């Protein structure tokens, strides 16, 4: 019932007890792990809010007291009357930073208890939508020091008067299918560039066009919105010591914004709550940039620095990765734009985790995705047992709408 | 019921059906995986389903599922352990057997291989003694003057577990490691308990840095005897860099025998519990772990000092360029030694193949995610971007408690 996770390279054990408080299922059985697979009325919702009421009330140390029992008696009496209850600021403030506490694919939760959580509860158009998430972008991006923030849209209802942002981040390059066979930009988004191009936006069919926002209010049809240009800050790709580097053209962005996800607080659902935070370097320089189906940019490299790309063995790849990395450190670094390395990422998790375990009893993460995408066993994370759970307050994945809505 | 995987790179789906033949556990439930965890005497009762199993999957893979053979098989070995309480494998059951529990270890990316495996049948072994002289063998054949073959020796199997065979060495071939009385370590770290334990048998310490540790062997639940491997049997690779000519003055070298000792090997219920096997290295097991590891030879200060890169701050990314460094000359020296290596290159992209084969051909195959990515550029190699499912089949190579915490000593 209590159970052990070791680190291997200290030996450091540390005992789990917050697993037990665990709700949601993990997909795997006594019989098969499923751990490596990515995406695995009135009766149900008043336990939920209790428990999550609950876990507040105790958090403020007020369990069991006389505005404990209010509340539940207040929400209780609400959910009855109208089925469903509204959150207190407070409680909207806790119930976001606990997703974040909870996401057990986050190596970057030592930042949890700063977010800075703006509540869009009173939005009700499209229009209203663009203008809370540009304030967003804007606070966010803090003219390079970036600042952790969540806006949080109107909660679901009944299903079909949902918030949704159709984009899967808030800045993300348009990706097309060339007469040519190949790809321009990226190939992740061709199908949402489509989408977009469908809906009326003006594709300029560039290497880097960023997309614009598709915002649903209300469960109405969703609108199109192009983020200020003068908003969205990007930084050019150059090598500290390969002068040619800047020749490949590369920039990324430097906010990242995930807008796809759905929070789920004591029971009640908000399907657009888009969240961002800053980047690790690995994030765009292993994956964005390298990853076969997205820029893939390692024969490039390599060739420029004239490796013998004859042979696997001459590990020429890992020589470009790492380069590519350096470069993406070094363009963030020298414009000012908050950037963390998986050294520094890694050794703050780990110290994270030993104060949630010190502080919580537990602290759920999943190693697939703690462990940064190059040099594995060179960061502390490789060596870290960990056990992988799902509580609430959380974030989920939800259907992309534009299999779900009805025009 | 049918499991499917994902590609994300290259949108392959594939179907899993061989699960619903799986029996162990694998430590997760509905509200807890522990897919990073790394360590999740018989009755007679117990003993028959096992081998009838066993023998239902050998005999079908030999086209005589229902013969009079495998028929008079089961009949055979039912009357066997009613009246001993055990029984003995054929030659050719042992040898599906072994090949069958690498075939289905979840944690090794190599499995492409797994049906070019020599079996050394060494269960008329009788004292440690002999279990020396089956091992020297088994080294010099795998070894092969560096055409390296895999292998694997079983000695004989439990019986009422005060009788086991052992080789309490963890790996056949590992340099010895010395704490010194100033806390530092001199050669291997992780290999400081046992260093202890075969000192304290008699062993002579050199005392150096790459000293090759002794078995410790045990026969028939005996006190275990100490013997040294001739040197002349050690295959070794001095390890320099194909650009770097400092590098060779690191002093570095590595044994070319990856030989797992330690195991414990499962077939129709009966265990083996010596049966030391080896393959060929994966660079990135000697360059990134025995090298790299904090814990281990920790080389890698020292090599980006002689590099001169920018050591103040870890986002000049230095300790990942020195690593890219010392794999590169692993892979160098043992290609130029023509010792038998893969890199992590070839050795992923040849498992995808395996693994989209014994899909088609088996229903499945179950993989490790954690162990199968190499501990460095893992998204740059393909089983990063591939689902994979972790579930138990027999025959299994199992893990088992050291030795030397349960051994009862004769004195
Ligand atoms: C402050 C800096 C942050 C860093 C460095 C960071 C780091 C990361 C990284 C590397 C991942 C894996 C991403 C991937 O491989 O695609 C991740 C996943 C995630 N992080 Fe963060 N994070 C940060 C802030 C946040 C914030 C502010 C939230 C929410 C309030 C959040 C919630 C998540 C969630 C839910 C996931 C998993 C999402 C998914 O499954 O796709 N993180 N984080
Ligand atoms: C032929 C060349 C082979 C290669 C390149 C290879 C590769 C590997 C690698 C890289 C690992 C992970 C090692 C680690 O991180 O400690 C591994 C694990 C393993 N392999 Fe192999 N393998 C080979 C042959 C074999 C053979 C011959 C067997 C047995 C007959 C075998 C059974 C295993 C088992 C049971 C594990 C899990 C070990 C453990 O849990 O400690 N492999 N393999
Ligand atoms: C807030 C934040 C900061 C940061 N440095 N990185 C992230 C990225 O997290 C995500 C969020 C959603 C999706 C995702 O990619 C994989 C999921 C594809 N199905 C990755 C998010
Ligand atoms: C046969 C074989 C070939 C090859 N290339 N690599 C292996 C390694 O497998 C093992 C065996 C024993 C232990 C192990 O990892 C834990 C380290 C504890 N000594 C990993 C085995
Ligand atoms: C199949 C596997 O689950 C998939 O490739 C995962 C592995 N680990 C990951 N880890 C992170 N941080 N992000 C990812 O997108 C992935 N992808
Ligand atoms: C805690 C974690 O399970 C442990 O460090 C694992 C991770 N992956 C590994 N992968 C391989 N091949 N070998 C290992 O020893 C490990 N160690
Ligand atoms: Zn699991």
């Amino acid at each position: 019932r209590f159970l052990k996770v070791k680190n291997w390279e200290t030996d450091v054990v540390l005992t789990d007890t917050l697993h037990l408080k665990s709700t949601l299922e993990t997909g795997c059985t006594e019989h098969i792990c499923m751990g490596s697979i990515m995406l695995p009325t009135k009766d149900q919702l008043f336990p939920l809010a209790k428990e999550f009421l609950d876990q507040y009330y105790s958090s403020i140390k007020r369990f069991g007291s006389k505005a404990h029992m209010d509340r539940l008696e207040e929400v209780n009496k609400e959910i009855e009357s109208t089925s469903t209850y509204q959150l207190k600021d407070t409680e909207l403030i806790y119930g976001a930073k606990h997703a974040w506490r909870n996401a057990s694919r986050c190596v970057g939760r030592i930042q949890w208890s700063k977010l800075q959580v703006f509540d869009a509860r009173d939005c009700t158009t499209a229009h209203g939508m663009f203008n809370y998430i540009c304030n967003h972008v804007k606070y966010a991006t803090n003219k390079g020091n970036l600042r952790s923030a969540i806006t949080i849209f109107p909660q679901r209802t009944d299903g079909k008067h949902d918030f949704r942002v159709w984009n899967s981040q808030l800045i993300r390059y348009a990706g097309y299918k060339q007469p040519d066979g190949s790809t321009l930009g990226d190939p992740a988004n061709v199908q949402f560039t489509e989408i977009c191009i469908q809906q009326g936006w003006k594709a300029p069919r560039g290497r880097f066009d960023v997309l614009p926002l598709l915002l649903q209010a209300n469960g109405n049809d969703p609108e199109l919105f192009q983020i200020p240009p003068e908003l969205v800050l990007e930084v050019p790709i150059r090598h500290p010591k390969f002068d040619w580097f800047k020749d490949l053209g590369l920039k990324w962005y430097g906010l990242p914004a995930v807008s796809n996800m759905l929070l789920e607080i004591g029971g009640l659902e908000f399907s657009a709550c888009p969240f961002s935070g800053w980047y690790m370097g690995t994030e765009i320089g292993v994956r964005d940039c390298c990853d076969n189906s997205r820029y893939n940019i390692l024969e490039e490299v390599a060739k420029k620095m004239d490796l013998d790309m004859r042979k696997t063995s001459s590990l020429w790849k890992d020589q470009a990765l790492v380069e590519i990395n350096i470069a993406v450190l070094y363009s963030f670094q020298s414009d000012k734009v908050t950037i963390v390395d998986h050294h520094s990422a890694t050794e703050s998790f780990i110290k994270h985790m030993e104060n949630e375990y010190r502080c919580r009893g537990g602290c759920p993460a999943d190693w697939v995705w703690i462990v940064p995408p190059m040099s594995g066993s060179i960061t502390p994370v490789f060596h870290q047992e960990m056990l992988n759970y799902r509580l609430t307050p959380s974030f989920e994945y939800q259907p992309d709408p534009w299999n779900t809505h009805v025009w």
